[PDB]
């Protein structure tokens, strides 16, 4: 059985924790729930750690007193189809392979599934670790509770004796790097310096050997990613988000200075010796928009190249861990600001951005966001009980599963079928424009080889490549983003029409140029 | 927000509690979750209580760390028909009235329903308090959570100015007495001596005015009736059971000495 | 009413049947149930047939005493979508037309439906008989019991007065030949010599006029295809399978000599005069893997060409009726062994194989097969009854319809939803790789005209054609095979990655060569 420790003795050296712990709703929760500090206490001074105390990162550390939240979190939504490749006619991006050619996502890009699986899915996807990590067998794919208990309880490593990124299966890539893991786990929260900069006190950084790093991580979406363990109050821990909101002064709501001030973030830094080491962002309110934006954003988490001169931007560069914190119409400027692109298209040679799940930046300015609605209202609502103590569902999933709580309490004028119909009207319309955007991108792409081989000038090919950047951005934002336009239907529509416009412009340019050479 | 107190200070006088609390699965659970003892600590001696500490008897004292169990407990099974009289042809005892004539159950004996309602059902049944206590209105019958929060949040008393058992409605009885409450609540667990014997330290006993006692009681089937709050270990608190099993030496399984 | 005949008199001339009949569980079943031999008995000697006795091939001959098996067999699964073309974006092979161009399957290749329809579907598919045979009207498509009663009860022939294969509708082919029918019916079991070789006693052979042959056949999947009518014991009758397992010594489990010996097959031959005529394969055990492998295999049942010199291999050749009895990684060697390919691709000119539903050869070596699980365990399980006599379901269908019996009795750790989720994880993953494999095959294919027209050398085009053979094989195995990877997920994954690898290699070869001509 756990035996409580003398927290007051801890506090003689830990005033920062004291001030958080003694004031919040965990004031009575003894350190022994999350820390084994016995040898630490025997060997430390206020200026010397001595033995490193153990800190529990497992979600069960919280489940003991908060089983309902834990259980709701770990639930697997079987209706969220697993390992479903997006580059197929029946998924999100029927022409993705053509359009994304030259990028690692061509190796595999599945639809998201339940949060329990995020770390294991990151480990086993064909694009990440060259097929090194796999589920122990094909039965383990169901095991959300097992994944939560730990990745390495359900996975195997093809070669425990080497730590290099390489291909074990032919059609894989090795895109994973340490920045990725920050959106899969925070098991490394005490072993990773802010932004993954090099640091004397950090075991892990942006430049670590990712296979070695992987082996030290176990749990997905730690409960403390949104909740300070000491104060119990709302926070974020993700460095990239704190960097955008606070360091760069952009605010929690870049488009609304007032809401940014009312629903802000306070950066708190923790030192190792005399040096700043790690940081968290305490939230003014329990604002799920910002909590969820720890991961559901467009980001850099990868090397790339400079727009200016094409040179490599490696993981050692701060730009390899970056939240753009920009909506679709501000993104190109944001990328120019850091002089960065992701890949060169394999067919067109255009420098292109790679977009990822920009839900947070898409939701900005939408009718719901402007009305003070937040991600949790639709995706993790309060439970409604005929008799019971209310709690917040932590099963982050489509509102289709809980429409009464997620939509209909607000939209009293609608039945469930009407509400679903409204969602589907937007998604259907948006998807049509995604498909049309891809048709026109593909049409442009296919003209590049013809143009090149016809002797069209580099000047003209470069003009077309500049069009490709925009045509790509204004399309891929929406295949990346998970709501199929629902989060911001007017923005999706404007963007996709812009993509098509740009592709059409490039198609005409290239066709005319080819025809001129003939011729 | 709760602020923890120094349990070591309590333990100086509360050796029994120390022995239970430090060893079990509530060793990390601070006293402040269930007791407000500041004035008590200021005034008690090793042998005299001083000012009496406040002890939480509400089930929500446990629900903050054990929501799943609490929520499961307070669920109302609507399919368990409410206020369904047993002395009817379609229930358990078609000829009950003839057979039980002379007994107070003739006034009303309904089938049991969900545990959330036990205390309020005890208070309002026609055989218990002469109809003195009633739901505030007929809507309140649904409100399991409400009953759990406290009987007096959903009930009324026909005459707060008197404490005698009497009939307020013609076809009622006044069978209730203090012993009944021991199987409805243990809110009185610190105010009732073992078996309900007269005791200088007990506010309530078998011979108390049951209407006065009732008004002091709020919560059904306290979580601590089966779980020691200090050790978290399994227990019973009901005096009559302890008397049978232990005092009279009959054992937990009187037919099986081994078990 | 049936009147029993004196079987002992039959046995004075039929010792082979005597030895089977008197020993098995049909010892009490009188010959009159399946044979009308009255005039035969009047005219025969032990050395002269006399009048040919009539043998019933209809399934109702068995339904009289085995109604539960019959009724379960004839059930139509309406949820198995009918006449659903595979070459569509929402089915198995979105780019099939491009990839299969030059083969008859381009005319139509639907998904399989319930067994009741196998003979009628064979007759009416657009690729088979030039549209000659059709359902009498579009209502008859539902009529599984009617199909079982007889094909010609539900179909019409556009020209009863001619027997040549020709096109009656413009976009049809005439690929059907007599070998096909062996996987649709065994009504011809007494009229077809082993392998369909020419034989004095055979009315029908590989070289028969298939339209004439068709008109003489009526019933699908005769009950006796798996059960000897005389002994009632387990068997196969399909010549091609007996040829692979026994004649060629490959065994019932080519990859497991021990299991092959425990679960083997004994070839039994029947003579006409002094000459061997037909054969069956008595099974050591009621092994559904081998029973089902009568049809659910990759095969030749068609003319083709020699890999060595391109010459025609006609129906008269033994190779036109062939079970390769080889897994995907052994197939190319197997085809080289008989010096055979199916068609030349219409665009690339590559010699290619045509693969068909290799379930048996795919299932080999899989985790389930290695654990002694067999097709019937998932697709025709025992019925579970609260009160009753157990029997084996003969409704061969997806386990999704009977998950309790097909999966969950073995997988006690799973709910139905979990089991389905595990199936879907594999199928989703496999399908993604099929789609990617097609993308890369299509990309290669499309370069052939460009390369040819640019003046790329035949040497280079031939190198690419050799790559095409492999890229095709390692893809088409999986669109042909019906489990979408479930029967052997690791093999599917390795194969499909190999396809993609080969296509990529060819794409690079061709692009570089085209670019060199320009450059
Ligand atoms: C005698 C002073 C002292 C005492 C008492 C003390 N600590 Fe520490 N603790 C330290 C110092 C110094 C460090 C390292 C700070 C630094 O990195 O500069 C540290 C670090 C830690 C860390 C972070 C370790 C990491 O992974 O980086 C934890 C967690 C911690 N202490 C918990 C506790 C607990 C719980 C107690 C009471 C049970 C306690 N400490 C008591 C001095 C103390
Ligand atoms: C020993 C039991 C215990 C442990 C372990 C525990 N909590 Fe708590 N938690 C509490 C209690 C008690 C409260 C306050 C309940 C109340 O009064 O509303 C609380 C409150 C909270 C709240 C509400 C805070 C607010 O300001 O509204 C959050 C969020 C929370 N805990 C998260 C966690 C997380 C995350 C963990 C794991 C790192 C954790 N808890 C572990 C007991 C615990
Ligand atoms: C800023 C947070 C963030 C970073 C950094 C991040 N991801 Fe993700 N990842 C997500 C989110 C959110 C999802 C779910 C939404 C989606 O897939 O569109 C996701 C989903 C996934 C999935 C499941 C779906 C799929 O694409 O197959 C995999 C695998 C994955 N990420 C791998 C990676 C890899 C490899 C890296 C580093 C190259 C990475 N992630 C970095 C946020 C992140
Ligand atoms: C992605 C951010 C996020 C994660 C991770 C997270 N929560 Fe929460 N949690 C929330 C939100 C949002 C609320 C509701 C805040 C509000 O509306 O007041 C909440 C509320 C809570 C509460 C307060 C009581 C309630 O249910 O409203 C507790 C306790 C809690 N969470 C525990 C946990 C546990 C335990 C975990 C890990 C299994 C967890 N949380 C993980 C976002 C998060
Ligand atoms: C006003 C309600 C609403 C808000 C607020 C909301 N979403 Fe959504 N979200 C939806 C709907 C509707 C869908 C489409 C779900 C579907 O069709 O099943 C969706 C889809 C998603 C999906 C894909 C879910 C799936 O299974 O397909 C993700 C991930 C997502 N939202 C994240 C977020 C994020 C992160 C936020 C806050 C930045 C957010 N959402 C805010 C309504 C909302
Ligand atoms: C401040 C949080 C907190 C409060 C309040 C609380 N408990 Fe617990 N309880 C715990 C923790 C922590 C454990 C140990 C969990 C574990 O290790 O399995 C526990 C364990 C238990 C157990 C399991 C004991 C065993 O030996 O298996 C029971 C029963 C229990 N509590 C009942 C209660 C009751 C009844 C109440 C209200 C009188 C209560 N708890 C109040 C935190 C709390
Ligand atoms: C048009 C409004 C309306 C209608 C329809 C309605 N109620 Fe009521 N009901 C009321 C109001 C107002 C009260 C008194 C509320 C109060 O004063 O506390 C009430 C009281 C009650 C009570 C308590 C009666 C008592 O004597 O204390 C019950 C039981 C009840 N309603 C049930 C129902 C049922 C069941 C239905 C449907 C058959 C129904 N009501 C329809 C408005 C309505
Ligand atoms: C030994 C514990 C015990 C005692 C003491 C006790 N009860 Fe009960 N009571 C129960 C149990 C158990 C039930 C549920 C089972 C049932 O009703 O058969 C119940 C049910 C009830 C009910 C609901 C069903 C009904 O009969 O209408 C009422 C009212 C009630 N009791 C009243 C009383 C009264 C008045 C007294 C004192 C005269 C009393 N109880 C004493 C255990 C007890
Ligand atoms: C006159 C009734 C009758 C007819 C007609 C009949 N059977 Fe049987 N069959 C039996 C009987 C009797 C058994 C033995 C039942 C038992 O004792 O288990 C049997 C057993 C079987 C068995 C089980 C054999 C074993 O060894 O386990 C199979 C398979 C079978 N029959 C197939 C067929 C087939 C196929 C046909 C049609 C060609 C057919 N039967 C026609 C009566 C019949
Ligand atoms: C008012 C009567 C009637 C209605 C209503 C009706 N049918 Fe028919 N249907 C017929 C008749 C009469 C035929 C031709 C029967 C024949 O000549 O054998 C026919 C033929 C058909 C055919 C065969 C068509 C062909 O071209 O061979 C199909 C399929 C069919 N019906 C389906 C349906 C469906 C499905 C519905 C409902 C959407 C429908 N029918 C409603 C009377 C009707
Ligand atoms: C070795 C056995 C075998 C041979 C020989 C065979 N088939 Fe099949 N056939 C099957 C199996 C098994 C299926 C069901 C699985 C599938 O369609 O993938 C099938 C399905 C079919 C179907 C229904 C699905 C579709 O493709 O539209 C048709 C039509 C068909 N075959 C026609 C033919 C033709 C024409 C021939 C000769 C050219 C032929 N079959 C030869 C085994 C065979
Ligand atoms: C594709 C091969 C196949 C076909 C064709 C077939 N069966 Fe079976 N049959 C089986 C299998 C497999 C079993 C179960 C053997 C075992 O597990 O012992 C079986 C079992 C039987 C039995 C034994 C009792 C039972 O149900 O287990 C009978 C009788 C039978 N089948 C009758 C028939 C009838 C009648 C037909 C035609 C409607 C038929 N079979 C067609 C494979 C076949
Ligand atoms: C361990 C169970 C299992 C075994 C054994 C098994 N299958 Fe399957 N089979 C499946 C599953 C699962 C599917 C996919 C069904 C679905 O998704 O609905 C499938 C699909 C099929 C399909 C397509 C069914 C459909 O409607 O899509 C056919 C045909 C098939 N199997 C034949 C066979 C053959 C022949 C064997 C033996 C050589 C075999 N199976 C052995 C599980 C099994
Ligand atoms: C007759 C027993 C049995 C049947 C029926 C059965 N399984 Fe299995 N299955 C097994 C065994 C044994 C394993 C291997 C277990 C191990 O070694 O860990 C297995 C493995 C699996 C695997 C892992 C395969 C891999 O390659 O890693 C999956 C997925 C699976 N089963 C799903 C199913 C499905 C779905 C069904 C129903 C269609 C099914 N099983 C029916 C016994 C069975
Ligand atoms: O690949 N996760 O953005
Ligand atoms: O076309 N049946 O393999
Ligand atoms: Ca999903
Ligand atoms: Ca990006
Ligand atoms: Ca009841
Ligand atoms: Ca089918
Ligand atoms: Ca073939
Ligand atoms: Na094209």
């Amino acid at each position: 059985n756990l035996k409580p420790v003398d927290a007051m003795q801890c506090f003689d050296c830990h005033t920062q924790i004291e001030d958080m712990h003694t004031v919040g709703k965990h004031a009575t929760v003894n350190c022994v729930h999350c820390h084994d500090a016995t040898e630490h206490v025997e060997t430390a001074s206020s200026r010397r750690m001595g033995e490193r105390p153990v800190t529990r990162m497992d979600l069960e550390a919280c489940a003991t007193c908060h089983t309902a939240q834990f259980n709701s979190f770990v639930e697997v939504r079987h209706e969220s189809h697993p390992r479903l490749e997006k580059a197929t006619p029946t998924s999100r991006s029927p022409m993705f392979d053509k359009l994304i050619a030259g990028h690692g996502f061509a190796f595999e890009h599945a639809e998201p599934r339940s949060h329990a699986f995020m770390l294991v899915d990151h480990f086993v996807v064909d694009r990440a670790y060259g097929g090194r990590f796999q589920f122990k067998n094909w039965q383990k794919v169901t095991d959300g509770m097992g994944a939560v208990r730990g990745a390495w309880t359900v996975l195997t490593d093809a070669d425990p004796e080497s730590s290099d990124q390489r291909r074990f299966l032919s059609q894989t890539a090795t895109a994973a790097n340490p920045v990725c893991l920050n959106c899969k786990t925070q098991d490394h929260i005490l072993d990773w310096a802010y932004m993954g900069d090099e640091h004397e006190a950090a075991k892990w950084s942006r430049t670590s050997e990712v296979v070695e790093f992987a082996r030290d991580l176990n749990h997905p979406l730690n409960c403390f990613m949104c909740h300070d363990p000491h104060s119990a109050g709302p926070r974020v821990v993700r460095d990239g988000l704190i960097n955008a909101v606070v360091d760069r002064g952009l605010g929690t709501y870049p488009h609304d200075p007032v809401k940014s001030e009312q629903q802000g973030m306070t950066k708190v830094t923790f030192q190792r010796g005399r040096e700043d080491f790690r940081a968290i962002g305490l939230l003014d309110t329990a604002d799920s928009n910002v909590m969820c934006a720890q991961c559901h954003v467009e980001y850099n988490c990868n090397p790339g190249y400079q727009l200016s001169d094409g040179s490599r931007v490696g993981m050692d560069d701060r730009r390899a861990n970056h939240f753009f914190w920009a909506n679709v119409f501000d993104y190109k400027e944001a990328a120019q600001e850091i002089d960065f692109f992701d890949f060169r298209h394999a067919t067109t040679g255009a420098a292109l951005p790679k977009l990822q799940h920009p839900e947070a930046e898409t939701f900005w300015g939408s009718v719901h966001e402007r009305n003070g609605v937040a991600c949790a209202d639709c995706h993790m609502p309060k439970v409604q009980l005929e008799n019971g103590k209310v709690y917040t569902s932590h099963s982050q999933r489509t509102p289709r599963d809980m429409m009464g709580q997620a939509c209909l309490n607000c939209h009293a004028e609608w039945t469930e079928d009407q509400a679903l119909y409204a969602i589907d009207y937007i998604k259907n319309y948006t998807h049509g424009k995604i498909v049309k955007s891809e048709y026109w991108l593909a049409k442009m792409i296919d003209l590049f080889p013809v143009a090149k081989r016809a002797g069209v000038s580099e000047d003209v090919l470069n003009q077309a490549r500049e069009l490709h950047y925009d045509a790509h951005l204004y399309w891929e934002w929406w295949t990346a983003e998970n709501s199929v336009g629902f989060h911001n239907p007017d923005q999706a529509r404007e963007s996709l029409m812009t993509s098509i416009s740009k592709s059409k412009e490039a198609v005409s340019l290239l066709n005319d140029a080819i025809d001129a050479q003939v011729a």
